[PDB]
């Protein structure tokens, strides 16, 4: 062989790699002897994991980092039969481990026809659960973050997904409910003198079946034995119409709920509903007749407006996500008054849908559904957190940050999309490249586990966003 | 006055405001007493300065933070005239200061008529300096940062921007360089037993009047009172044709040239020279007769590629810039060999001139011309910083991460490329609202000052990019 040519007589070796560390889709370039200068006779593999090859010439050959490289441990092949030399890197690089989408339970065959069932998480189709269709929301129970409950707007079950022993089952049939829109789940804090933290699950419901005295908020306490289910006390609390969600201050624990109708936003203090019934009073729910008790506080914009009200954690402003106009909308918090005060366009066009990621009201979104606020560990000031949103019909999850710059965190996989065509799927794996979604509705974030948890109303999946990790 | 109405007999209060701190443009929520509710009867002062008013609701004002804010002390008239209130808030608005674009000296006046002229950076036209016309580039002398060098592409003077007397001079008329086609400036890292540190200026010229044995690069020795004048010894070191740039590696010293016939990168290592020399010896620097000592690395792309070097602080890799193609190589180090490798495409679009913020080869680009290296402090690893470089045809300065994601950095002002409908202007102000350039070649950053100098060679001016101060 002439010079810099492949000779397979001699050891091919190893000397040192640059960069020492990084994750996957990184590009590496490798330094050693005996390489020869043709790709089409080189392979990498990388913590066991088969590397593209880019470049190869003689003493260094240029890879991309494959996902899942764990061990680092760095091995080249060079030719092929008989003249195939083989040989380890002494150090390993250090892989850096990246979020990624996964799938927890449910599934869809080829039919479609799977169906609703309950059941464990694995097992095979007729055992294993499924169901998840409807468009829904999720909501941990904040005295175990085991138990993550599921409402939905079309399926009169509530349902528990039971992450410790990986059962999906049915335990609030609400009978009483005189309707299958179920639209929110949220707890009430602690109550001095009359309610223990999480002793109530506050469920909004969508429903104009008795014109402007129709039910809107129901409130479930929890048994002697902790659970909610078909023996746990249910009363209405409040009732106008058309209700898309309620939501409870963090800090001060009043209520938050809307009305389509107008886009009203009610104000109830609790204390008021369990000092009445404490005191063996009767409870009248119409909020029509009783407005210093449900205050409305504004109306946020025109009418027949959808949406939902996302409470920061520290209770100092709020984000009002409008569904079926595709923007959300800010709103300031006095402290003093203990209310929110009229909220103004964020982010998002005012009933302009479309996918762009842009700041402010320069960007795009199409139906968005819940959101979170979650902890970035780069933030130093008073304020610590981004807030990330499901995007229905731009299948996936969007971050939005305080200053209003809104970016694609998850889905619409580059490469799979590249394949079919399609910005839908429900490909697991790296968060831009790979990962897909379908309609997606549902969002929550285990803030001490740090991970997601989407329902994917159209996959009929619960996905996840975790940490990869080593089988 | 009804309820919520200005009552102009009653005291106007601001209590409490929100956030506490924040930047230009930053919204700002007051909070107080008798605002009433019309914008047209408000004026907000902060800083000293006038302030957009937002909404305004009895109890609240929302406002815009203007920029120079200095002194954070807020100011508020409600009411006109006899009725007109005025209070001040009792806590100060804590202002967070931002970079800003600035003019150092230069100027360009309505006939575009002022030519050059040698002089103080300030005072009437006819007296202050003024020229700057030719395409650019930037240098600091290495012992002393008050001297900035630039030298220019058909003016045959490398004039003196001395920051501390503030005075423009011509002190290297270069009578002896067969063209007025300076192409760039570099200085030489102490060599032992040979040279003390930027002891020689490196400049690099472009010309072809003598075929391919036309000089390339000169170097000039520093005189014994340190200054680079016309007593300045200047000697012929390599000579090929038509190069466009020289570059020295900061930490082995050794220098790295191109030609534009072919794109050829040269390598010469400076000892060779001094050795030379020393010894009583002939100098040859006709490249093409020995190879062994203008070691010809690579071709980085096609013929006709116009392009200069810009290495890392570590020394680790380069980014090439191809002025004529429009985009950035990038290529490794060997540290064991002391050479550079063959380049790979990094960012912007072979052969496509554009503009537009992306990642890779996906970004466009339009001339870019000089770049340098800053450090970024929310960097932790291996890898400290960023990469800014003018975009000539683009009249901004861009910046590109390490991983190849190109962004905008200043430039292109909204607010008053709205005003005229150019993308290019003279404004000074704020990065992306208001500042503008005209074609930029030259870009230096003072990495103890913390700021830029930039070469506008149409604005004919030298602009600074440094953080706002309180005159
Ligand atoms: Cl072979
Ligand atoms: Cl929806
Ligand atoms: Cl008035
Ligand atoms: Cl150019
Ligand atoms: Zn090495
Ligand atoms: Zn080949
Ligand atoms: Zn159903
Ligand atoms: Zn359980
Ligand atoms: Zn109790
Ligand atoms: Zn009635
Ligand atoms: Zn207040
Ligand atoms: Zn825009
Ligand atoms: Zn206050
Ligand atoms: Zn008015
Ligand atoms: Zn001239
Ligand atoms: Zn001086
Ligand atoms: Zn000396
Ligand atoms: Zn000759
Ligand atoms: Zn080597
Ligand atoms: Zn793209």
């Amino acid at each position: 062989v002439e010079t810099g040519a492949f000779d397979p007589s001699k050891p091919v070796a190893i000397s040192d790699f640059t960069p020492k560390e990084g994750g996957a889709y990184q590009k590496l370039l490798i330094y050693g002897e005996n390489f020869g200068t043709d790709v089409s006779k080189v392979k990498v593999k990388i913590g066991g994991k088969d590397a593209i090859v880019i470049n190869v010439k003689s003493t260094y050959v240029y890879c991309f980092v494959p996902s899942g490289a764990f061990s680092g441990e760095i091995e080249i092949t060079v030719g092929e039969g008989e003249n195939a030399v083989t040989t380890t890197a002494s150090t390993t690089f250090s892989y850096e481990k990246k979020m990624v989408v996964g799938t927890l339970c449910g599934y869809r065959n080829n039919r479609d026809d799977q169906g609703w069932r309950d059941g464990p998480f694995d097992g095979p189709e007729g055992v294993k659960c499924c169901g998840f269709s409807d468009n829904g929301r999720l909501a941990f129970d904040p005295l175990n973050k085991d138990h993550l409950y599921i409402c939905y707007d079309g399926h009169k079950a509530i349902q528990l997904i039971d992450l410790k022993n990986r059962m999906l089952s049915s335990p609030l049939n609400i009978n009483t409910i005189p309707t299958n829109r179920i639209r929110s789940i949220a707890f009430n804090k602690k109550i001095e003198g009359y309610a223990d933290e999480a002793e109530y699950m506050i469920v909004a419901i969508d429903y104009d079946g008795k014109g402007d005295e129709s039910p809107s908020v129901y409130i479930i306490k929890r048994n002697a034995d902790g659970t909610f289910d078909d023996r746990s006390d249910i009363q209405l609390i409040a009732a106008y119409k058309q209700c898309n969600g309620a939501t409870i201050h963090p800090i001060n624990g009043e209520l938050y709920f809307n009305s389509y109708e107008k886009g009203q936003v009610f104000r109830l203090d609790l204390v008021d509903y369990f000092k009445t019934i404490k005191n063996g009073g009767s409870w009248d729910p119409i909020v029509k007749n009783n407005p210093n008790t449900f205050k409305q506080l504004f109306t946020i914009a025109d009418p027949s407006w959808e949406f939902q009200i996302f409470i920061h954690p520290t209770g100092k402003y709020a984000y009002f996500g409008v569904i079926n106009n595709h923007y959300f909308m800010r709103s300031d918090y006095d402290e003093i008054k203990k209310e929110f005060i009229t909220p103004y366009n964020f982010v998002g066009g005012y009933k302009q849908s479309g996918y762009r990621d842009d700041v402010g009201t320069e960007a795009r979104m199409n139906n968005p559904c819940q959101g979170v606020f979650v902890k970035n560990p780069d933030y130093t000031g008073e304020e610590e957190y981004d807030f990330y949103f499901v995007d229905r019909l731009n299948f996936c999850v969007r971050k939005v940050t305080p200053e209003g710059i809104v970016s694609t965190y998850a889905g619409r996989g580059a490469s799979t999309s590249l394949a079919d065509g399609n910005q839908w799927g429900t490909d697991d794996g790296d968060l831009r490249e790979v990962a897909r979604f379908r309609d997606v509705s549902g969002l929550v974030y285990d803030d001490v586990k740090e991970m997601f948890y989407v329902h994917d109303q159209v996959g009929h999946t619960i996905r996840t966003i975790s940490m990869e990790q080593e089988e």
